[PDB]
Order: structure tokens, then C-alpha cells, then sequence
């Protein structure tokens, strides 16, 4: 079997990707956000606190003929970002684009952060991650893809992700349409459960390529690149007047400036971050300070590839037995 799905920007800056995913019988559907950084779907619901929703479209188990409460089970998660939820599980069928999975885990927010309620645009998450990291207790469960995997053509999905426009995750099949030459493979270490690899270095615009390991983690779900604070002052230091600001929470540059590209290796290979890509627009409405997309990691713990890097490629998110990830130009 195979799935595939269209993924449409949030807004006017790419803050984040939804996809829409039919859940239960007969089908209800919400436009979830698929998250390569975490493990667990988790959707509004008839369960969510009514002061928490605000234009949510939301699941109703008790509409769904296929819906089974798992009894007992509660989840629990805390992202990157400080936002969070918690609630019950239900089983139920889910597909994405074509693609279903019978008895997949469907987390039903009791209580969610007020940044998810602000968001009327995400109904919830799709986590993409390795199911060591599912939330669910007692008794932990399968992601999306884990559950599809062994139905699948071949044991993948794919991101290929806008830059001011839609673009699409499949599962269970490469696309060799969608992109230009050839996609280079990289090791995975599923140590931490994530898909975290190991960069071979980077380029500021026009300047030489620094070789240099970047150990970091692919994520849909994480808006900007995160890198350390050595690569990111590198890079800030080519846009005239762009500072770090404590009291804005990053790096910012003059909305008058054109910023230079930013490239990253895989293995020999190398993609390319358009200056476009790093712009992320007024700090505040009508500011002529605007906020850059490239940060520091410092402080986070680990390095983040989100959508400011993604969004330059195709990206092969290989689930076979030895995972691999796969970047290509597009
Ligand atoms: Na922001």
C-alpha cells in the first residue's frame, strides 16, 4: 500500500504545515500537524476543556463506529517550545491519503497550552518520530508509520515541504519526480528516538565550505534551524545591522536587508538554503526589526533541521530495519 497527502502552510511565514487525516467511521476529518520530532497523535476532541478550544475542528469518539476506548490509557507530552497536552486514548482507523491503518492509538486532548488553543488552524499532531518516544502509559503506543510500516510498498514516507506554498508527504513510495539528481543517504542513530544524523558542515552564502560534524535531529514540527552558536553568529555576521536580542528571544535583522543563502552537507552532498527561506518577517506588526530563521541551539540541547532546512529538499525518512535518512535537491 502506499499513501499521499498534500501539507499546506499555516500562514504567510510557513510557521508550521497541516495535513488532513480521516479518523474514524464515518469519517471525520482534521488537518493535523505531522511532527518527525515526536510520537504520539493527539486531536482535539468532544473530551477538550471548552474554554481550550477556539475553532478547532475536533474528534467525537462517540460519532465513530469503529472508536474503542483504551481503557486505562492517558498520555502526557511537553514539547521543545514549552506548549503541552494530556488526556485518554481511543483506538480507531486513521489514513492519510489513501493509506489507512486499522487500531491506531488516537490521543484525545482533555487539556491542552495555550498556545494550541490560540492556534485555530492545527485540530493536532501527527507524530513522525520512533515509537520509544509515545507518551502513552501504561501500556506505550505505535505512531502512524509504525503501524503502516509493514503494509507499505517499501518502508519510507517522504517530506517535501513548501516554501510559501503546499507540498506532500507520501508513505510507502519515493517519488523520483519530485526532486532533481540524486538523494544521498545518511546514518541514523535512533538513540534518543529521534532521526538524528550528523551534518558534515556548512557554507554562508558565497563562502567556503566549513567541514565540520553537526550532530542534529530532522523536524517537521520545529519551524526554524537551530544550529550551535558558532554556525549561527557566522552567519549573522554577513547581514549588516543583524543582532542577537535578549528581549525578543533571537536573532532579528533589518527588514531593508537581502540575506545571503546557507548551505548544509549530507555526506559529499549539499543543500542549499535560499536567503528567502531565513526571513521570518516583522518581530512585531509593522516593525522594521524582523526575526531571522536561523538560531542558536544553545541552551536547547540538541540542534534542530525544522522546516527553514527541510523545506530546501526532498527528505526520505527510511524505517527499514537499519533507519537511514535520504536528502536530494529540489
Ligand atoms: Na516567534
Amino acid at each position: 500500500s502506499t499513501g499521499s497527502a498534500t501539507t499546506t502552510p499555516i500562514d504567510s511565514l510557513d510557521d508550521a504545515y497541516i495535513t488532513p487525516v480521516q479518523i474514524g467511521t464515518p469519517a471525520q476529518t482534521l488537518n493535523l500537524d505531522f511532527d518527525t520530532g515526536s510520537s504520539d497523535l493527539w486531536v482535539f476532541s468532544s473530551e477538550t476543556t471548552a474554554s481550550e478550544v477556539d475553532g478547532q475542528t475536533i474528534y467525537t469518539p462517540s460519532k465513530s463506529t469503529t472508536a474503542k476506548l483504551l481503557s486505562g490509557a492517558t498520555w502526557s507530552i511537553s514539547y521543545g517550545d514549552g506548549s503541552s497536552s494530556s488526556g485518554d486514548v481511543y483506538t480507531d482507523t486513521v489514513s492519510v491519503g489513501g493509506l489507512t491503518v486499522t487500531g491506531q492509538a488516537v490521543e484525545s486532548a482533555k487539556k491542552v497550552s495555550s498556545s494550541f488553543t490560540e492556534d485555530s488552524t492545527i485540530d493536532g499532531l501527527l507524530g513522525l518520530a520512533f515509537s520509544t518516544l509515545n507518551t502513552v502509559s501504561p501500556t506505550q503506543q505505535k505512531t502512524f508509520f509504525d503501524n503502516a510500516k509493514a503494509s507499505l510498498d517499501s518502508p519510507v514516507f517522504t517530506a517535501d515541504l513548501g516554501y510559501h506554498a503546499p507540498g506532500t508527504y507520501n508513505f510507502g513510495f519515493i517519488d523520483t519526480t519530485a526532486y532533481t539528481g540524486s538523494i544521498t543517504y545518511t546514518a541514523v542513530s535512533t538513540k534518543q528516538g529521534f532521526w538524528e544524523w550528523t551534518s558534515t558542515g556548512y557554507a554562508v552564502g558565497s563562502g567556503t565550505f566549513k567541514s565540520t560534524s553537526i550532530d542534529g535531529i530532522a523536524d517537521t514540527g520545529t519551524t526554524l534551524l537551530y544550529l550551535p552558536a558558532t554556525v549561527v553568529s557566522a552567519y549573522w555576521a554577513q547581514v549588516s545591522g543583524a543582532k542577537s536580542s535578549s528581549s525578543v528571544g533571537g536573532y532579528v535583522f533589518p527588514c531593508s536587508a537581502t540575506l545571503p543563502s546557507f548551505t548544509f552537507g549530507v555526506g559529499s552532498a549539499r543543500i542549499v538554503i535560499p536567503g528567502d527561506y531565513i526571513d521570518f518577517g516583522p518581530i512585531s506588526t509593522g516593525s522594521s526589526s524582523c526575526f531571522g530563521g536561523i538560531q542558536s541551539s544553545a541552551g536547547i540541547g540538541i540542534n534542530i533541521f525544522g522546516d527553514v532546512a527541510l523545506k530546501a529538499a526532498f527528505v526520505v525518512f527510511n524505517g527499514a530495519t537499519t533507519p537511514t535518512l535520504g536528502f536530494a535537491s529540489k
